[PDB]
């Protein structure tokens, strides 16, 4: 019964990545290693290449504490538990992208372990893998829950599973209907198959409204760290938002991120850069939120590195290749006792 104020809490969801790699562990230091997008208005012939994940040159502008770390070694995951407790977010949302490997089973059953000795909850967020479709998107619905919904560390909402649903928006409300209105002709609701769905809102009220409503969404969540890159990550939205998720039943689950770069892949999308400021931008992201009333919040990012808006802790770091950003004046730690700090507030709110 402790009221100590250190606590896990089962309403904030962290985004969790689990896609690097180590030469040891996987056979390639996968994901530090990534390619380099062209820009997608600077015409033919670009031959941007690849960030090799060499020590000296890693696909993120930071630098992490851990270095090159494979996603499927057990003492990371170990630690990362450990950084989640301090961090008290409750729920690990981890990306899921119907890989269909034995290397990718055996992680999320890693993962699924670690979490249950911390108490630490996952739940999937459902990624755009090739042909995703409301048809396959129930198989595997129905894959998860049958293979890991018995695992302690499953995560349940008032008895339900729960999925973030990326990109949403590519698969039309009349195709969404059917997997998720309690008439739809491939239902999940009232089977043992029945979850929580969190859509995207991305764009204007006018879209978004009846696209949610439409599309039988249980709620929606914001993603973008970036302030301003949609409008739903426009944070002066969220009350307004949250007024219209409550008049209709919905849940809204706007995400929070500490900043955003990302021109390590993306030479040319600097004008999504957002500076930390030293934590004055996560305050102010995290406070909007909190703000808005909402009964549940997520995290962009733990772990997403290559666009910057990770909360796990980095170092400062300059090689031969690349003069590293990193943490300023703050410790390598702080984005994880500065999110146990807005739990906190988020808390006191609830
Ligand atoms: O700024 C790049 C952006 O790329 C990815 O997002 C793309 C797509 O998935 C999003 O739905 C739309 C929203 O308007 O933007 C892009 O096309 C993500 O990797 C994102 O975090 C990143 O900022
Ligand atoms: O988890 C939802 C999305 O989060 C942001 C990253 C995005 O994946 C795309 O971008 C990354 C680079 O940041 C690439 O490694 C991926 O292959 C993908 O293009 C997630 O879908």
């Amino acid at each position: 019964n402790n009221n100590l104020g250190t606590e896990l809490d089962y309403d904030t969801f962290c985004f969790y990545y689990d896609w690097y790699g180590s030469e040891a562990i996987d056979g390639q230091y996968r994901h530090w290693a990534h390619a380099i997008a062209p820009d997608p208005n600077g015409g033919s012939g670009q031959n941007p290449g690849t960030i090799p994940g060499t020590q000296e040159s890693i696909a993120s502008n930071f630098y992490p504490q851990l270095g090159r770390y494979s996603s499927s070694d057990p003492n990371i995951l170990t630690k990362h538990m450990d950084m989640f407790v301090m961090a008290r977010t409750g729920v690990l949302a981890l990306t899921w992208w119907n890989e269909q490997d034995e290397t990718e089973a055996k992680r999320i059953g890693l993962i699924l372990d670690a979490a249950d000795k911390k108490k630490i909850k996952v739940c999937f967020h459902l990624e755009p893998y090739p042909s995703r479709n409301v048809q396959n998107l129930r198989e595997n619905i129905v894959k998860l829950i049958t293979r890991y919904g018995n695992h302690p560390a499953f995560y349940r909402k008032d008895g339900k599973p729960l999925f973030f649903i990326y990109d949403s928006y590519l698969i039309e409300p009349s195709e969404w209907e059917k997997l998720l209105s309690p008439g739809g002709s491939i239902t999940i609701r009232n089977t043992a198959y029945d979850a929580l769905m969190i859509g995207l809102w991305t764009s204007s009220p006018t879209v978004q409204r009846p696209f949610i409503l439409n599309a039988h969404f249980d709620g929606f969540y914001t993603y973008f760290a970036a302030t301003g890159f949609t409008y739903g990550s426009t944070p002066t939205n969220w009350v307004s938002m949250q007024k219209w998720a409550k008049e209709n039943g919905k849940i809204f689950i706007p995400s929070v991120g500490p900043g955003y770069i990302d021109t390590r892949i993306r030479p040319w999308n600097g004008s999504v850069i957002r500076t930390r400021t030293d934590g004055q931008y996560y305050d102010a992201m995290y406070r909007k939120a909190i703000e808005a009333g909402v009964s549940a919040i997520s995290i962009t990012s733990f772990n997403e590195w290559h666009e910057g808006s990770q909360i796990e802790p980095a170092v400062p770091y300059t090689s031969s290749e690349f003069t590293y950003l990193d943490y300023e004046n703050r410790e390598p730690d702080y984005y994880l006792t500065r999110t146990a700090y807005w739990v906190g507030k988020f808390r006191e709110s609830k």
